[PDB]
């Protein structure tokens, strides 16, 4: 029998999702890989209950994570049945629908059948009553943003998702998307876009939209999946000269690469969490340990941005 | 035990419902006739697997469909359990209320208590926890339109319809109706109207409301009830002599005059579907082989225009 | 096992209730009295079967009818369940609560509270997941409007009703709480005053009301509690010499006295319907027996006024 | 087999709140000490039982009462169970979330997250369908209050809750809550403030924004915690000499000194109950007499006031 | 969030209930005194979850423990929901019917009626599915036992009671109420009589016959309702007995409830507590469990007034 | 979605269980390594689908089979769900209780508390309402033969089994357990013992009791753990015995489980398998089932070091 660590809130940053009444774990843990019925469940299980150990209270999934598609969930519902059921309500758990889910017209984009049926289907998966934010996975260039946006409003007014959010939106879209779920009175809690060292996009007007709005920000692939690690230490000759004196600046703070990359994506204040990912439970304790070291100072970001930019 | 064939992706076009999320097979089946108590179930069962394994995605019930009222939902609602369930989620299933159906004040036209009763019972029968669209069948002149709106706005937020739509509504009334669903939250997703070689009204002001409105549309007894087939070739003279003069066209474009009739409703692209009946397989097959030459020339469409016209 | 006679909806005639899709049957029944613990249950069926046979379908309860309270509601459930259950979505049930049902703040008038835990005891007692038409049964002049009202909206939003009613409203009030409801997007349905020949307050601006209003209406108390009847045939003087002149005038049109009053109460086309009371099966029959002549020329209305004018 | 005493409903003064249809008894009982698994279920029975048996309807818990936390909740449930299922709809039942419940993010303060969840827990800990009141306990400054409000919305509308209320909030905060509520159209039933004669905070302007707003009012530790009572005759010494001249006021009114305080809270009918805290039955019977005398005097006030102000 | 000790089985003896397969904790705790709704639930959470930690995986109810009647059932249902609902498999939970519940001639005594019924109200109470034992709680001298045995064996078969028992009942009595239960295919388990060093009764007839039966027994009042304990003519026994448990580096309690497992001939003693160090003390009892030929005669003069 | 092969029962051999109702696929496969959490579901899900697409029938289950205990169960339990649900009255599903499977004296060996309580969670991981056969896993030496048959006989009765059987039981006590199922009226289906050419215990009386008494039998470990393979003293004997299987035109594991069903004395072989293939060469035994005696004498030489 699981018993979660009596020191899960001390190990922990808790940072407020925009204007909402939301903390998210500075570190959550995304289903996105490992969770699957190609890896072994025992891994599964104890990454689950390592981050919440460590105070990760957010578990991020999808419809389609796996593989096969569905069995993240499926994998997740069984863990949360056997080993977290007295904590439900400790946890925030998502899911989503938008990419390719099963076959025809009606599995895959933004209708509002596909989302009714599928969160229908994700819940029975994971055999939850709700999600806490349930997103529209992308955009859906040829449905009308307003008929997703309803769904998204209908399931949350039902008692499906107690919030939701928008994943992939680039800012133009976000902006029309955030002002719909305004207007029909179910606010947009939280974006959730690609973010790190080497994937800056979002400075480019998303980061400062969402603060305009009050709406949150979750950050995934924030190691550039697998890039900013230890990986290449012990892709294109600049590349590996830029994680060589990345890694540098971070033993200099007392932290691992990768330490450094999580608590980059939260500098500024301006991005709520960063969504990891983990295959053994040691990954996730150098996640949690980038909290000893989350400050960068002006030298500090100018160092960065230098290597960034560098050539040579 | 049925499995739908692999390649019904393959074999089907999809086409958007105006201007909503959803895409409706080319070719959709009704069950006007050939799934009541007076003709046999193996035959319904083999029609329906047929369909699916083309790639039809959507089956078009009603209340009252049979005969008797109410056995088409019975025995699709067999059929779904026995060998369809694992799929419903990639099927479109329609009914209707609005004609009669039980005796006395409450069984036919469009009041809300005939509405809420008769999709209850739909759904009982069939064996369903919603529908995809529920229709009023036809105009009723003596109930308010907002009554009979706020009907199907209602049954959508309760989640018994994901979508609604009317049927047999002349033009000025569809603009009412399509109006007060807007303003009420829950818009019209589509119009099913008679429409076919011989029955053009919708030419005359519908078709284009409809592209002005957003709403999509799939037409009823797109053959003329069977008049657009081999059954004349082996009505009025002036009526023979167009059926031979169709027929030779769609001879000189690899089709039987079905298949030309029922591609020829969908040749401005401002027509969403058409929703043939069949008491046989091959009709099915005949319907879906209409694809493989859906396109109409100016010329082509001027040489059926002058035919229809033709007195001698 | 009773069986509905076949001709039942050759008896009666249907009046459309205001603007809106409901038809009421002209006669209805209340179940005010003889449907109670001190009644015998084999004649409180024998009422409603009579009553459906003949074409009613409007039974019309409230909450503390009996007595003991509630009874009626119960001995009504047993017979539905009985005897009717088949042909419920042929029936318009309705109920009430607005008079004292339990002891204490919450049993009686109109708070949320009441009306709700009392349409909860109600359904439970009948057996049912809605009635046809709630009502608010007498004004709570020291409760907001709003408050009751919205209660009201709720039911119907929240499916416990499919439309509402308010009842012994004076027109003053009415009009408010017709607004309101038309605001709150649940229009008021009918409106159920007491009126006869010997009770014409509704003619002093409710019923011109309703009319402008669209909402229908259904006259209790029809038979001035039993004095338009052959009671006091075979009450003060000047009372006695009416009745004995209206029945001659009944008489004329081939009519009871109770006949000539049940159909004096619909002859300007601006009531629905009349709620009846009986105690046996020929007072249902005699009701419906009144649709053999409903016609009042203006002279038959000239002679009767004078009747009721009349001090000599 | 408890029976609630027959008399029950003519012991007690019931008191409209605010502008609405609840009348709250003058005499509330609060479960916030006394409840919990540190005492006796048996006291905790007898304290029930004696409140209703004198007209007390209304039970004020909250979800972290015991201690333990939750175990107030519990023990009123099985309780209800037992012995007071019967007569439900008879009370008003309240409870709370907004102080800490469970460890973690999500157990504490005002997210649409910990109300929701924290209502479903208090509703499975007490075995009831809804409560009657539901409140926000006390404010939460870095969460918008129009996300807590709105949380409040959609328990009413979805029927976990007939009503909600707020507690602990200042006056400006209150007034900003009030107007979100009444915009979002589930308007704030009641605010529960403290309020005695040692603590009258209220009287600076919270008061008269609830009689401007229609909002009712439930006092609680109107015996300043036990400083009002015989516990300092039979704190600082100007405390205990205050204390000594009101009770001689109140023994001259034929009152204990709690009997006068609990009076004198409702003494300007801008306060619509008293919540009172027990520990043994005879402290409930000592409050509700405090009806035997209400009334307070211009004079009786003045001494009070010269009392209170007094420093020898 | 309760989590029972890691070392909860490394410690207590358990020990086999005649022919059978069920393995009592040498210490059972019973549910008779202090799981009423007249004492703290607090109180009842903490005895409980002492008791399971230290290896007791025996909790003894009836129905009508409390006071009031029905109550320990409801307190200990709402701990073992809490608490205990992943560990059920690991405990045996008894309950009885057989003296006063409930008013009028159904809700006491040996009918099928009375037994069936109330077997239900306990299940409800405790919200479990089924009990481990459940006893008939005294014998009925009117009542033909053939009827209370066939609801025995009735319930057994229905899957409300996995085993079931007698308590009460004298070795004459037993011996035709096992022979019934055996004859009807659902033996008894268990028996429950009192036994202490001040109650030997059971020597005279009662153990022996248990013995050849292959029937279990389990000790009711141990410590003699707390007279064997340090809470004190008989006075003079309890201070003799004392100065043996104190040469033998025991509590006079802890002697006293190895006393009555000193011989294979008793399953478990069923001890009563009100605070979790008399269960600590009770377990502590393991630590000296033997009585030499010189101990037991020196313990019988005592007995004897010598 | 699976859809079984339509040629399933085409090739597979179907054998009697002794003298029942039931006949057993002449190859079963057993879930006692390779479904648990430490191996990957997908290759679970492809073993038990190409099982069933030869026509094995059986699928062997235990309350602890994993590893963790009960995650063999759990993950054949969602595989049936999304799989085969539609098929289940084409399986024959067994399960067992007997060996270590929760902590504390009710969760291992022979009671009735423990066979009840861990066949009800069973059928909760395995998300049935039955299985076809309950075994008693292995005997307990100490807990009373009767209470422990009662407890399967009690389990058929009230329709969470259809059949049950013993395992691990040597032949006096297999006759004892037998007799008493008979007479209680829920007779034996089937015996499960360990049997392969490296471990011939059962041909000294327990076959021809089984033969006797109309009982079936499964035979376990049929390839001696993975000895009688490709994979490699008794090398020697490995090395001599696959020439003969490839005189034989066979795989020495294919030989191997032949020899096993030589005489009809034996109902069924369970395989282990980690791999679709290993699987398709059980089934492929089936081509090469007969010996002469010629190939019998040269065995047992080869077996007796000869
Ligand atoms: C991290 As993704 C591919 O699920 O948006
Ligand atoms: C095709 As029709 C008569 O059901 O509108
Ligand atoms: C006819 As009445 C007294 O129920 O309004
Ligand atoms: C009386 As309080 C501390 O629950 O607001
Ligand atoms: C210990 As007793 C009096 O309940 O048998
Ligand atoms: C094959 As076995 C050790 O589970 O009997
Ligand atoms: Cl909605
Ligand atoms: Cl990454
Ligand atoms: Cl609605
Ligand atoms: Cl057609
Ligand atoms: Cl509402
Ligand atoms: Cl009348
Ligand atoms: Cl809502
Ligand atoms: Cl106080
Ligand atoms: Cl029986
Ligand atoms: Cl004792
Ligand atoms: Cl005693
Ligand atoms: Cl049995
Ligand atoms: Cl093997
Ligand atoms: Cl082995
Ligand atoms: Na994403
Ligand atoms: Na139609
Ligand atoms: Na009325
Ligand atoms: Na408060
Ligand atoms: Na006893
Ligand atoms: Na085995
Ligand atoms: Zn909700
Ligand atoms: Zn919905
Ligand atoms: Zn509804
Ligand atoms: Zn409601
Ligand atoms: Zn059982
Ligand atoms: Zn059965």
């Amino acid at each position: 029998i699981y018993q979660p660590d009596e020191n899960r809130y001390h190990t922990m940053e808790y940072r407020r999702c925009g204007r909402s009444g939301v903390k998210l774990p500075a570190i959550s843990l995304g289903l996105w890989h490992n969770f699957g019925d190609t890896t072994r469940v025992e891994n599964s299980r104890a990454l689950l209950q390592r981050a919440f150990d460590l105070g990760i209270t957010h578990f991020d999934l999808a419809n389609n994570y796996g593989p096969p598609p569905g069995s993240a969930e499926c994998n997740f519902g069984r863990i949360l049945q056997e080993d977290f059921l007295p904590w439900r309500d400790e946890l925030i758990i998502s899911t989503k629908a938008g990419y390719t889910m099963w076959d025809g017209p009606y599995g895959d984009w933004g209708s509002r059948k596909y989302l009714i049926a599928s969160l229908d289907q994700s819940l029975k998966r994971m055999g939850l009553e709700y999600v806490d934010i349930f997103y529209h996975h992308r955009p859906d260039p040829e449905t009308p943003l307003k008929e997703t946006m309803k769904a998204l409003d209908h399931l949350v007014r039902h008692g499906k998702a107690l919030y939701v959010g928008i994943s992939n939106y680039p800012a133009d879209l976000a902006r029309q998307a955030i002002d719909i779920l305004e207007d029909l009175g179910t606010p947009c809690l939280i974006h959730q876009p690609k973010y790190s060292l080497f994937e800056r996009w979002v400075e480019d007007g998303l980061l400062a939209l969402l603060q305009e709005k009050g709406v949150g920000s979750i950050a995934f692939s924030p190691l550039a999946g697998g890039q900013l690690t230890d990986r290449y230490l012990n892709i294109t000759a600049d590349k590996l000269e830029k994680v060589r004196r990345l890694n540098e600046l971070a033993a200099r703070r007392g932290q691992k690469l990768s330490q450094m990359a999580l608590a980059w994506v939260l500098r500024n204040d301006n991005v709520t969490s960063v969504l990891i990912g983990a295959s053994k439970p040691s990954q996730i304790e150098d996640a949690v340990g980038m909290l000893a070291n989350r400050r960068f100072s002006a030298a500090e970001c100018a160092e960065i941005d230098a290597i960034l930019e560098g050539r040579f």
